[PDB]
């Protein structure tokens, strides 16, 4: 029965608009299969279309905003695109019809409304692009009855081993289509829908913009050869109509030209299900999906005061939809240095100089291919998987559909190598690579990343202890199924636990260092003079200069996070001998945290080095790190240490801003310095951690209960209000928030862990 629920998940999830990197497109969770993509662009001149056409997501002055208003990966949703440069408001409704053996049918409606500042007679080119990968698959445009193209529907008939027999329909649509009076119209027709059927080698099918322009250039070239010139030129929009050439190939371009407003449907019908999907079907299914989404949101995201209002529900719905709407499917080779150079051991002083040099050898090679099914931090800037980012993304998603979360966990853990390493950044496929500057492509098997995924596993277990509808929760409702998942997964967690210990261990036994345990002490590999990429808090101030003697309090606490999860998961499966070792390791970390990291002079935890005279120095920079053992849920509520920390959090002159907790205290000499990623600004992800911990202290018999309650109340308000104000003003979620002015800065469309704000509003942690 485990594989039963599994088999039904595969099916429910297989289709999706899983191409977050582009404005709108669909592809299933299969590496080499059928992919679609939408392009549009105004045409005012003979040259302008190359600059206007939209495809892959961007964010600039040209585009106001965009994203999902509602979205379930199981049902579909609705997307709003507000395009200034093209005078266009676009709606993409996507919807999935369960049926057959192949993962259902699906449908989409593309609706374009000129805004007020567009000419009422604007000519807009629209392209739906369709490609298929595989050796023994076939896709064919049924040709038109009319001479030069299509007066109505365009029907694609295809077959693959993966999808079986299907047909894809691009409907006639509503809207004025411009007619041309020119001599050209004898040969090209006056204006109609047109199709071109091409074949390219599979590996380039994704490069749709160039493929398209290659045809457009080909057409213009033809005009020039055939004596169409400046004496009597055809109108621009007719020059950019492709000559109709339907047939079979791995690439089909469907082109429409519209005058004024327009809309059209795409209907994908699985042969193996009932009768085909019709426009009346899509309308019905859309409407019902909206209602189910409405209903679930109220249950799962019941916003507590003072955020019960409609304004905040709209905002909550947008933060969530964007987060879960950003899920994509990725497939391709990763780029790895398997050289395992000695210099990456980082055991000499000046080790960054060494490791720099090993990198310059360039022994990295492509490998895989691999698949990953994941949410992303940002459609326009970061449409790929990030290791620690995902722990936070899944916290709201877990709430909404735990089975989907567990699917994403499973996907991530399938990337783990023999040693128990997952690359912190998953760039699978040339399409993913296309958007990444070469310097950042190569992954390194000695680079760690905060095990934030464990945090979601935490939520699962607590839920465990205590049809679309059914499947979302199936893995908690049916605990035989629940435990089986954790059974298969456990080894890999354990492997990763050990991996941390083998590769990210610090030195006690070789230094002027005493502590309750000699085993437990951790250091991030990867670190450069000014940076520590692998910790996540890339430019948070660290010991100077970097040094193999370092120990890093954040890292230690992350290990704490894992031991606690393994303990809990171990119990659930009765790994006697295993639980015991974890309990030893835990007990040690608690003691050693205090021994190695706690400062009495400073009343908070700190990082550590060894000196210009070879003894153990603590180095305190009041900030997020300083709070780490707290943020990670490692302190007993009655702890005095807890006390002095809550002092630090609450302290206006240190961390406490009107807008949330500052990455780093104003008292620190490094406040506001360098590039200032983590040297002041406000981060929803760390603030989220704090808020959860406060609430835990605040709902327990214990001596801080009431200092906790005041802090949770005020932080929760501060954080939500900043994200909201900024969303209201700019329509975006932002990567971080200015501590002085409250303004969103850095990466827009960051959904992204800024979406955690729906979980902050809905309380009950």
């Amino acid at each position: 029965l485990h594989s039963e629920i599994g088999r039904l998940n595969n099916q429910s999830l297989l289709w999706g608009p899983y191409r977050p990197n582009i404005y709108f497109g669909t592809r299933p969770r299969i590496g080499k299969s059928l992919m679609t993509g939408l392009m549009w662009g105004k045409i005012e001149s003979y040259t302008d279309f190359q600059h206007t056409v939209r495809y892959t997501c961007e964010q600039n002055e040209g585009m106001k905003g965009y994203g999902w208003d509602e979205y379930d990966p199981r049902r579909g949703g609705i997307q709003s695109i507000h395009d200034i440069q093209n005078g266009l408001d676009i709606t993409t409704s996507f919807v999935k019809i369960p049926g057959g053996a192949h993962g259902g049918s699906w449908a989409a409606r593309i609706k374009g409304t000129l805004n007020d500042d567009a000419p009422k007679d604007q000519k807009t080119i629209v392209v739906f692009y369709v490609s298929q990968e595989g050796e023994n698959s076939e896709l064919e445009a049924v040709p038109s009855e009319n001479e030069f193209g299509y007066e109505g529907d365009v029907i694609l008939k295809g077959r693959s081993e993966a999808l079986g027999n299907y047909k894809l329909v691009v409907t006639k649509g509503k809207g004025v289509i411009p007619q041309s009076d020119h001599d050209l119209s004898r040969l090209r027709g006056p204006g109609q829908t047109v199709v071109q059927s091409l074949t390219y080698p599979d590996e380039v099918l994704w490069q749709a913009k160039p493929i398209l322009f290659q045809q457009l250039k080909a057409g213009i070239d033809w005009l020039v050869e055939n004596k169409y010139d400046v004496a009597d030129p055809p109108p621009p929009w007719q020059v950019y109509l492709l000559a109709n050439k339907p047939g079979s190939g791995n690439v089909h371009i469907v082109q429409k030209v519209f005058e004024g407003d327009f809309e059209f449907d795409i209907l994908f019908s699985s042969e193996s299900a009932g009768k085909e999907v019709t426009s009346k079907d899509l309308e019905r299914e859309v409407k019902q999906a909206t209602e189910v989404f409405g209903e679930r949101f109220a249950r799962v995201f019941d916003l507590k005061a003072p955020f019960q209002g409609d304004n905040y529900k709209k905002f909550g719905k947008s933060m969530f939809s964007n987060l879960i709407g950003g899920i994509g499917y990725f497939y391709g080779h990763s780029l790895v240095d398997r050289s395992y150079a000695p210099e990456y051991d980082e055991e000499n002083e000046g080790f960054w100089e060494d490791a720099a040099e090993a990198r310059a050898r360039h022994q990295e090679a492509l490998e895989g291919p691999y698949e990953l099914f994941t949410s992303i931090p940002s459609r326009p800037f970061f449409p790929r998987g990030f290791l620690w980012d995902e722990g936070f993304h899944l916290l709201p998603i877990a709430d909404w559909d735990i089975d989907l979360a567990l699917e994403i966990i499973k996907s991530w853990y399938n990337l783990m190598d023999e040693d128990g390493w997952i690359a912190r950044e998953q760039i699978l496929g040339a399409e993913a690579r296309s958007k990444v500057p070469k310097e950042f492509q190569t992954q390194y098997p000695h680079y760690a990343n905060p095990p934030t995924l464990f945090l979601v596993l935490d939520n699962f277990v607590e839920r465990l202890r205590k049809l679309d509808e059914t499947l979302s929760t199936a893995s908690v409702d049916n605990p035989e199924v629940g435990l089986e998942y954790l059974r298969r997964l456990y080894p890999l967690l354990r492997r990763q636990f050990d991996w941390f210990r083998k590769t990210q261990a610090g030195d006690i036994k070789s230094y002027d260092r005493e502590a309750y345990s000699t085993k437990e002490a951790y250091r991030w590999r990867g670190r450069t003079v000014s940076h520590c990429l692998t910790s996540g808090l890339d430019d948070y101030p660290r010991p100077q200069p970097p040094h193999p003697g370092e120990l890093h309090v954040d890292l230690m606490s992350w290990v704490g996070v894992m031991v606690k999860s393994l303990i809990s998961i171990g119990s659930l499966l009765g790994a006697t001998e295993d639980v015991e070792f974890y309990t030893k390791v835990l007990d040690a970390i608690e003691h050693n945290l205090d021994d190695l990291h706690w400062s009495e002079k400073e009343g908070c935890y700190c990082d550590a080095t060894i000196d210009e005279f070879e003894e153990h120095k603590l180095v305190c920079h009041k900030g997020y790190i300083s709070l780490f053992p707290f943020l990670t849920g490692l302190l007993k509520p009655d702890s005095p240490k807890l006390g002095k920390l809550l002092a630090l959090i609450g302290d206006e002159s240190e961390l406490w801003s009107p807008y949330g907790l500052r990455s780093l205290s104003k008292k620190d000499e490094f406040y506001g310095t360098a590039e200032n990623y983590w040297r002041s600004p406000v981060w929803i992800n760390i603030n989220y951690l704090a808020i959860v911990q406060l609430y835990n202290i605040a709902t327990q018999d214990g001596p801080y209960k009431e200092t906790a309650r005041d802090l949770y109340t005020r932080l929760r308000k501060n954080i939500v209000e900043t994200v909201y104000r900024n969303w209201e003003e700019t329509g975006f979620a932002w990567e971080q928030y200015n501590p002085e002015t409250g303004k969103g800065q850095r990466t827009q469309h960051f959904t992204g862990w800024t979406s955690l704000v729906v979980k902050i509003m809905s309380g009950h942690h």
